[PDB]
């Protein structure tokens, strides 16, 4: 239903008027109902008329717009054209765009901002959300007398729930009450991006429309949006009957330029906020929104220098010791779970597994790990981030639907199928308990969802990656010099031939013992030293043809002895090309 | 100096009137001088008269407050004492504190006042970067306000401030740019100022009426003025303001993140008396210029944070991508990894080889600073470091390293280890400051402009943290390395005609099991090379296998020591197969053998 437009409705809340003007005659080419009743002239005369003849407005003026349209504030506004009509002091103020403009008038009424400023030094400097949430929600039931004030803090997926609440003794609170996301549709939610504080005076009003729905000229409807006499939805109208109330004044809390929530007000009663008291709601709106986002920095900056401290220690002890043995893991498991805030984690390396505090059975993080480096699955690999991360396993991996009380959510490093070595962090089954609206009273449990997963818990994360490859170089440098260590400790006497690209000619990559000794000259002078290092002219011809076009060959021929003739055995070595890159050399 | 302790003066500023009541009737303990005059009663009647007597309070009236002290704003009071004590309007508000109360008064005065502020605070909140902002209050709030300077004094991370924004008058000279030092607003007054957010001094050298009970006459302890804005200030600053020339102040606290990020400091050069109404009208302008400012500081990290992980994303993905470390690699590489940390240079390094990207020194200059990083007297830097090493200044941490400069004045230095092999190094040059002092008790004026060498642009800490979440690409080097080398081996004795595997020693509860196997090994038993490995040792050998041989086997298996036995191979067919097990144990770190390399010819 979020398709209505609301912006272009074609009705004006009774309450006002409203005049749209041509800019270039300065003639109202479009007028409400509710005008004509106001101003001295019937609908008939009073369009096409120029608005100076009809109203005059001593404070400030409208004028000639180039681009950005500004705003002028509630001002004074007067009617000549008819011969007392004051029902009340009438207070009008301006929309002016380049291809028109708009006028909307509404009553003065009724120790004001003076008497609000307690509550926003008070708001101002003090502790956590709700502490501010409350003493919003408190202190703008006193000021503005309303039936019932409340915030409505939006999350992830856009339902709302009422954090603080100032009710009368009598009622029932809807505080815990969460509502869906389609209670406020993003249609909505933007307008109260742009229009930050609304008013519905009176619920099932008559609504007034603009005579000319359509500009005589342009031929198209009048945009409300940021008009302030704005007919609300008919869904909406009949949602706020069904529960009573008679009237709204919803404020907008934008922290960090976005629609963190709303103080919903509720009064049974039927109720107009002024214009002056509705600049009044707008200051305690801005001013909860503004220390709950610095609230929201002092939190993050805190945790970011403390998870810091945490990830500098592993990184630190990771590089230091050179044998990962399964004390020095569990001196690592402290601090690993906490980088990321995890109830449990998983070490692996080929086959193998480290369980520290609540994860699954050895076997049953075989079955994530499997499930997650598989093919359908690899689109999830692709499209996250640094790492892969869920909050509920039970939709991710429907197969994985159990294992929820130990892994319903998890991060995993590394996002390739680089397999050998990776990590599993895991946040356990955290059941939760949504008391609805009724979709009167309604208590969901939702079951599988963790504890919804930081965002700065995940660039920690990522902030790690740096540990999987700490892992994987240290266990291929072990694996290297074992084998180093290996061919060094043989009798066959080997040594490995790095092919020249034309440039160089063959030289020497790595030679053991037992072929350095051959020679005499021991391993360090042979290494980097070329291959034809007297012998026969055929022979010699049949060890550069398998060198030249990079094949095989068997022929004993004489070496460099202080004549030695020792049978050569090359092997081409496998190449990601297969154009032979190595050589091997054996000797026997 | 900024164990000075103020905030208990004992003096009132003359210009208004001060009284504290105890709460267990409404006694007044403690009177300025200053009030005897204006309530009527010498101040030894009005000492221990109940409050009651002097009240004249209609709009609102003092309580009992539990534990937080709440205040009640200016509102109307009078005198009964004296039929005509004044001839002008007087407001007073109140201090409740749990223990005992404050009442300050002062004038009402003239020149709705919020309502015409409005506009201002609207054009603020929409108002883009910090300056644009900055300069919309000080001119907004000169206007406003009758001050002749004001100016927004944004603190740098030192304490030092710096006048960013100034509105003064056609006339006098500005202190737009003068930097000033962190000593001119000790550390205890800054915590003032984050309590007290307005404040102003109406008459500089003013006459101060002290509190004449100087102690409470019950609980021996000085008046905590701290929120009454009636305070003395401090000597120090009074004597200051007045070799700034200035006759009045109005200094409104700039709080982002509950935290002091800069004063709105005015100028009146005049003496001026800022009313009720007009202090509040400068703290509704202070509450936005911080809210607009903290949250910009917000979505200016936030965009940043999320296009430097895109840039740090992109290098990862194609570091990790191509096998073979091209010099075209490196050459697409730098104009984004010199991007993620915001340097003019960058060198990687790979075993004495250096790859210089940007405006980085000479490749033999590079390696004096690597030299002297690595270097065993700067080993204590590597230890202090978080996950990186960095200098704002080379001329200071390494002194030999003097010059260099121009090219290198600060750097990113990674990995912290002196792991080699493997290292980068960013790079920003020289940046030559030129600092706008106050002046260097003093007697200011003159703006001092000290010039410096040798400092390159600050690293920023979004920079650092980018920098660390980059030394993957350092272990990604050298795995890589090893990788391909390892690699290169595996499949040198996979070719291999001898025979041989690498067999890992087992413990108490684990038996000697095989890690590696060739191809000449794993035919001779005839099972490929695949169901061999992690095939345990004592599967290899015969059943039938003699007991005094097999002995002579397991005791290098157990005593981690060398053999060489001809024993009976497990032959899948039935056809008998008696190879010289070669088993030499492989060089430990510790000595105890944990290898060993297994050769077979008989
Ligand atoms: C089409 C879907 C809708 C469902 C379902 C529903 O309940 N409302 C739907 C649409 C509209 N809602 C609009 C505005 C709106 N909705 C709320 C919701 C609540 N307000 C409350 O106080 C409580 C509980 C105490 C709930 C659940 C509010 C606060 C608002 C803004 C109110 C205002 O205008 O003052 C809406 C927009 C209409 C418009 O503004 O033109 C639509 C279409
Ligand atoms: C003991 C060290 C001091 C030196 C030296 C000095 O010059 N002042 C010292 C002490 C105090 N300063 C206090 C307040 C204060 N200082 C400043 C700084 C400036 N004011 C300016 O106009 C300029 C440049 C034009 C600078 C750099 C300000 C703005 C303030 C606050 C003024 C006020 O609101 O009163 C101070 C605290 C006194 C107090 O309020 O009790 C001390 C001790």
């Amino acid at each position: 239903c979020a398709r209505e437009p609301i912006h272009i409705p074609g009705l004006i809340q009774p309450y006002g008027v409203l005049l749209v003007i041509d800019p270039a005659d300065g003639r109202i080419v479009q007028a409400s109902t509710t005008a004509a009743d106001l101003l001295g002239v019937p609908m008939a005369a009073l369009l096409g008329m120029p608005y100076t003849q009809v109203l005059t407005l001593p404070e400030a003026q409208p004028f000639a717009v180039d681009d950005q349209p500004q705003h002028l504030m509630h001002a004074e506004v007067r009617f000549p054209q008819r011969a007392t009509p004051p029902a009340s002091a009438w207070v009008a103020a301006w929309h002016l765009y380049p291809q028109q403009w708009l006028v909307e008038m509404e009553p003065r009424d009724a120790v004001t901002l003076r008497e609000a400023m307690p509550l926003l030094r008070s708001v101002e400097r003090d502790p956590g959300i709700a502490e501010a949430a409350v003493r919003v929600a408190k202190g703008l039931r006193s000021l503005i007398g309303f039936d019932r004030v409340m915030i409505y803090r939006f999350d992830e997926e856009w339902n709302g729930d009422i954090i603080a609440e100032a009710r009368k003794p009598e009622l029932e609170a809807y505080l815990g009450q969460h509502y869906p996301a389609s209670d406020i549709p993003a249609q909505a939610r933007a307008l109260y991006l742009r229009n930050r504080v609304r008013q519905i005076a009176d619920v099932g009003y008559q609504p007034s429309p603009i005579q000319p729905t359509v500009h005589p000229q342009l031929g198209t409807p009048v945009d409300l949006s940021d008009v302030s006499l704005r007919s609300v939805s008919p869904v909406h109208l009949e949602y706020l009957a069904n529960m009573g109330v008679t009237a709204t004044l919803v404020a907008s809390i934008v922290v960090n330029d976005a629609l963190w929530g709303l103080i919903s007000c509720h009064h049974y009663s039927p109720h107009f906020t002024n214009h002056a008291m509705r600049d009044v709601t707008d200051a305690v709106a801005r001013t909860l929104a503004g220390r709950i986002g610095a609230l929201q920095a002092v939190a993050r900056a805190r945790l970011e220098s403390v998870l810091l401290t945490v990830r500098e220690k592993l990184i630190t002890d990771f590089n230091d010791a050179e044998h990962m043995t399964v004390e020095l893991l569990d001196d690592m498991a402290p601090d690993l779970m906490d980088v990321v805030d995890a109830d449990g984690v998983a070490i692996f390396h080929g086959n193998d597994i480290s369980r520290h505090g609540t994860t699954p059975d050895v076997a049953a993080l075989r079955r994530i790990r499997d499930h997650i480096e598989s093919e359908h699955h690899e689109a999830l690999r692709e499209d996250a981030v640094g790492a892969l991360h869920v909050d509920a396993i039970g939709e991710v991996f429907p197969e994985l639907a159990d294992l929820a009380p130990l892994a319903a959510g998890f991060i995993f490093v590394p996002l390739m199928p680089q397999s050998r070595s990776a990590l599993l962090w895991t946040r356990r089954e955290q059941i939760q308990q949504i008391k609805w609206a009724g979709n009167d009273l309604w208590q969901q449990t939702v079951r599988g969802r963790a504890r919804r997963w930081s965002p700065l818990h995940l660039e920690s994360a990522r902030s790690l990656r740096v540990l999987i490859e700490l892992m994987e170089r240290k266990r291929f440098q072990q694996d290297f010099t074992l084998l180093e260590a290996s061919l060094s400790r043989l009798r066959d006497g080997v040594a490995i031939i790095e092919r020249g690209t034309a440039n160089a000619a063959h030289r020497l990559l790595f030679v053991n013992t037992a072929f350095a000794d051959v020679c005499g000259s021991d391993v360090a002078e042979l290494i980097g030293r070329e291959l034809q290092t007297d012998a026969p002219r055929a022979n010699v011809e049949l060890l550069q043809d398998a060198l030249r076009n990079g094949r095989a060959a068997y022929v004993t021929l004489p070496l460099q002895v202080s004549p030695v003739y020792r049978q050569f055995h090359l092997e081409p070595l496998p190449s990601p090309s297969g154009v032979t890159a190595h050589w091997l050399l054996q000797l026997r």
